[PDB]
């Protein structure tokens, strides 16, 4: 029955209108400065970068989405085999459903069978830490796919509007997560799920030892929309309230700025509405180490292996065109390339006390 | 005949297009910062707060609207009994009509019969203070409903365009109000009626002893539109002039800032176009002690008791979602939560000498 | 034939779409701060003010438009008799046509027959000063209507696009104007004609003794558009060029700021797209001494005396509404009332070095 | 092969929708301040200016476009003979095609036969410098048309999306350019091609001795769009990627500021979406020495000699109208005339560290 949410989630995400619904990444307020003399040739552009103890071919990852039933595993299988082929890391979807039901397990393990070398990232929700999950459940999530890291997701907005949601985010959870991390052999990433990570939340997680963040800002998949749709579907009164919250959250671009600023040494995934290699380039230039994507990977995967391969080919070409046209021979140069910040993003940073001088120095 | 006006007011506000007509709250310029780790659980959120010497369940009030005839009293009955059920304060409409006609009295008194515990707020207009009302009339308004406070409304814009209107706001009235307040056993609130309270107005009222304010800013019920409609209806020439004034006034959000800034210890109702618990959260976060609402309460009340009950359930849920998602365990924490101010509201504050640093400290 | 262009000007201005065509006054960036406690009564509001040596009932004037043929004089007759009834000053149209043709004279003189007490303002164009006009022609313009002042118009944008235009604006014209002003027994006002007065132009005129200005900024009657239509009509190639210039000039609001700032002691008419008594209030609050209007007066005058009477009644009502609602018992108080400046006007002032503190003090 | 590309470029530029496609010059953020007293007469305005060792009649040039086949030469012939008649300089299109194929030569030489006195500017692409071209090729391009200068184009964005493009911009190319310039008897201009010159690029070029720049900013011909169209036509996958890059580049107005700022003594052509004499005047007032145009000259030339004569007549009239209306007797006075800069261009300059005070002094 958690298993039908799982398919309903994928079905609404894949086929309903929830991508950027009434929301914004603020990435239109970021401009990469064009260099008419790049100083490089396209063919010498190098996109390799570090992902924990592995090297990856591109600074992009697929973030966690699904798992829990065999048709969901077939999607994970297509994503994982193509991610392997391209040398990109892949997070799986929440593994709760496979801690609760042994028959859900293969729909996650298939990822590692088909992708033996790339970084694979486990996944469990914060609310499960408040309800009993502890070290052993983390280790089971991890071994089930021989993960190189585990992502713990924050989705309080989703849970608030979810018909059968669990909006429990007591501080005790962080004490538990900090303890669990002492004992785990792989790092923890804390990621949002469409509503973004602010500086208050990043400093707080940081105070409990978390150094790896995934912004998942607003502007991309709108989980408040997804749950609004599930509410409409059951005639649940919450739907009209969800609609008032459609634009709730920290935009992706602002979240990247807030996390890089407030935790200058964090390992940062910039995600939530990254739809092109140009978006990916902007995310990294603003301050992320890697760009994350979920929804468009799902939509291509459902179309098939070849559609997904073409999708990555296009993302990668678009990333390298942005590096070419900013004179960035490598990911490190991209992180330092010249930008312009305009509009609401600029007003957001100013109000929030993001001194642009210190900002430029910190993103580099 | 003032009784026909009372009827025509309700009918135009309920059924014509005057909610936010050519006007704006500026609340879209206020963003509540999302906290992906709230640090609390939904179920522990506490919405109680003080309203003078009483405790109320939710920091929201229904502000004054109607009374004067038995159908108007049936509306007041429904609002009051639901307000009583939910532990929320209720203002009644202008009681002038019941000072002038004894047969109008029961349409107000019904409120206290059906709501014996909640704060009830009496109502008289400023222009009646310059025309002979004094202490006794205030006391009669109060005792008629065993009121816990009396609201004196400012409606000069309305009066100017009213067919019918009395635009008399001589300073003598304030002298009289200050004198009356010496003798009254309950507090006075001064409220606008759709065009908002500016800093010069709030400082002037304060200089005469007024400490309780209700912004009633523009962007909600447009009273200049309502009178425009009454002018059209009678082929009165003033209609075309009212139309040029549709966007006149201080936007709610700016008014909240101006009042809180210029009278930092004021008790503040933030109202005028509050249409969701999210709007209510923003109002409180910006500087108000409570959020006030009138028009959407009227619309639900007209549909009936159950519709009105559902409306409050939804407002309260939305308020709590916004507290949850900012990590606000209680009203006091919401007042201090992180915000961003952008766009025209930012420009309005800057031009008016609202130093944002000092604003932050003052709102807390 | 000059007589024909005068006919054609009125016809295009009255009947074609040239009011505010692709242009803006920037008055939407000026907000008058609402005072919910005005401290006054509508009936005590005083709108009297000084116009040179006379008193006028309202701080509004009708600016120069027409004259030159008998049907044009019938329009001047109607405007003048209504202006007399209301105690408002009236400028006449360029009197060149009546210096050149004695039969054109009565169409100006009728103004003074019918309006024996109000200020009447004569009119000649700056280009004529470089083409032979001097003292005697000014004195002839003045005595023809026993004028209390003479306006000299600037219209270089119009003359550039006019099929038979004279774009001659040699500095010698100012030397001549300065000399003439020594000898004249009435004051000179220099007025633009839909393209506005900048600070450089105001300071230059001031250096030659000019102390009285009429901004005639962009956003109201678009004279470039008028000449563009005349060019289309004659298949003149210039029409396409005029179209690129439709939005050329200083917006009225900016021009009022520029002139009041750069010449703090000037006598200032704020005009160019004043369409309501609210616009008129904003213009005075921004820095003008009086609001000027031309096109809407022509349109009403063409419809008849009673239409024109109704029009002034509405402007006056709207002006007094705005004074009531800002707590302005008189014109002097309106000049000092609180405002907000936002948007492009704000950015215009900042780029042009208009320090807002010193601005606030100067407008007063 | 390349001859076919040359024909398809002209056809797509002339007849498809690529002029300003999803892009912007930012010239709408530049306002020339109107001067109601210009202090000059239209007939005394002088538009002459220097272009290296020649005098040209108007501060406008036609920038390089075509050549390579006899129908392309017939367009070159028409533009050249009209340019000659008007005293305006003309660049030819890339001469690569005529270095590779001797039959393409006459389509360039024709320009000098028909325009013996005006400056003619040769053209080669920067990629060819890394691919074997050097002094001799430059000298051939120059003698082929007895050029007064040679433009070297930057088009890395075009090359990236061009189906058969060569994105090779190694620093060695600049080393070679600098060496060539020692030996050449005419100056070098470095020009972009629709995507604009940033300060980092201008400083880098300057460091290798280049002092002559042509902004060719985004907002006019969109070469990324043109190549997108060629990719669509060939079902080449890159088209979808080009589409994501449609708004890539430095807007013309921003590029003019960046170059004039970071290289104050540069000789500077402002181009990329100059469509009227008004645009031309803005470009010069902002900091360019001359305004450049390509696409609208092509579309006129294709209609014929008389159409192109009419086009120039219009551009020059518009330019002079803008001088007239700013009080600019000559090109030098235009470069110093008062402007306002607003909106995104203002935010762009602030973010990029362009101090407006120092900007003003340098643009003069
Ligand atoms: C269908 C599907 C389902 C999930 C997701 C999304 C998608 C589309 N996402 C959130 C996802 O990883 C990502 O953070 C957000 O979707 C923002 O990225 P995009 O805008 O989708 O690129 C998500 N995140 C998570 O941490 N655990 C989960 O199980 C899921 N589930
Ligand atoms: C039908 C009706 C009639 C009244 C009002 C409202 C409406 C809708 N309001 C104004 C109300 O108290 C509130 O200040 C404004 O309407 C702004 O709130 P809303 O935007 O309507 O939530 C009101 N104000 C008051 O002080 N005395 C009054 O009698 C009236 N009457
Ligand atoms: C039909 C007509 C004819 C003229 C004008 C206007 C109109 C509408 N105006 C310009 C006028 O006085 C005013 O400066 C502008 O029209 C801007 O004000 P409005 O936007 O029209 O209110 C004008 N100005 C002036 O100095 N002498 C002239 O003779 C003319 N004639
Ligand atoms: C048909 C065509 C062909 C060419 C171009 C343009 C056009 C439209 N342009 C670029 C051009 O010179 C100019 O920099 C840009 O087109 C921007 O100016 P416009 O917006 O077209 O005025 C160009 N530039 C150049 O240096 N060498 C050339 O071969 C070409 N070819
Ligand atoms: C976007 C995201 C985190 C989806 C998981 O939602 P959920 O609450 O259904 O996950 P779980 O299965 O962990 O409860
Ligand atoms: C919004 C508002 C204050 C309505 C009451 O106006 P009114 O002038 O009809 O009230 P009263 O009956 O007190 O004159
Ligand atoms: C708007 C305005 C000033 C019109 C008079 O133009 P004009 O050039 O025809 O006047 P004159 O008859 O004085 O040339
Ligand atoms: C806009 C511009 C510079 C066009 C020349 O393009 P190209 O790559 O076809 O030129 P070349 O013939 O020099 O390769
Ligand atoms: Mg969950
Ligand atoms: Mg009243
Ligand atoms: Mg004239
Ligand atoms: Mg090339």
């Amino acid at each position: 029955d958690i298993v039908n949410r799982k398919v309903e989630h994928v079905e609404i995400a894949a086929f309903e209108n929830v991508d950027g619904l009434s929301s914004s990444t603020f990435l239109n307020d970021v401009i990469l400065v064009h260099q008419g003399f790049p100083g490089i040739s396209f063919s010498e552009i190098n996109t390799k970068t570090k992902f924990f103890r592995k090297e990856i071919s591109v600074p992009v990852m697929v973030t966690g989405m699904t798992g829990g039933r065999n048709e969901l595993g077939r999607i994970n299988k297509i994503i994982a085999e193509v991610a392997e082929k391209f040398g990109i890391p892949m997070g799986v979807g929440s593994q709760r459903v496979a801690i609760e039901k042994a028959e859900a397990r293969e729909s996650f393990a298939i990822v590692r069978k088909v992708a033996p070398t790339i970084p694979i990232i486990a996944n469990l929700g914060m609310p499960q830490l408040v309800k009993g999950y502890g070290l052993k459940e983390f280790q089971d999530a991890i071994q089930m796919i021989e993960a190189d890291a585990i992502a713990v997701h924050l989705n309080p907005a989703q849970e608030v509007f979810q018909p059968e949601g669990e909006p429990e985010y007591q501080i005790y959870a962080l004490e538990k997560l900090r303890d669990i991390s002492k004992e785990l052999s792989v790092p923890i990433i804390v990621k949002e799920s469409g509503n973004g990570i602010s500086m208050e939340t990043a400093k707080l997680l940081y105070s409990y030892g978390i150094k790896n963040f995934d912004t998942s800002g607003q502007g991309g998949t709108n989980w408040i929309a997804i749950e609004m749709i599930r509410d409409i579907r059951r005639g649940n009164w919450k739907a009209e309230s969800a609609k008032n919250f459609l634009d709730w959250g920290v935009p992706t671009a602002a979240s990247i700025m807030e996390v890089r600023y407030s935790v200058p040494d964090s390992f940062l995934v910039g995600s939530g509405g990254i739809r092109s290699g140009l978006d990916a380039a902007k995310a990294i230039a603003l301050g992320a180490d890697i760009a994350g994507m979920a929804l468009p990977v799902l939509k291509s995967a459902i179309e098939g292996k070849e559609s997904l391969e073409q999708f990555f080919r296009k993302i990668i070409f678009e990333l390298k065109a942005a590096m070419m046209l900013t004179g960035s021979k490598d990911v490190d140069a991209l992180k330092k390339t010249s930008i312009v910040i305009l509009g609401k993003l600029k007003e957001w940073a100013e109000y929030r006390g993001i001194n642009l001088s210190i900002y430029e120095k910190v993103r580099k």
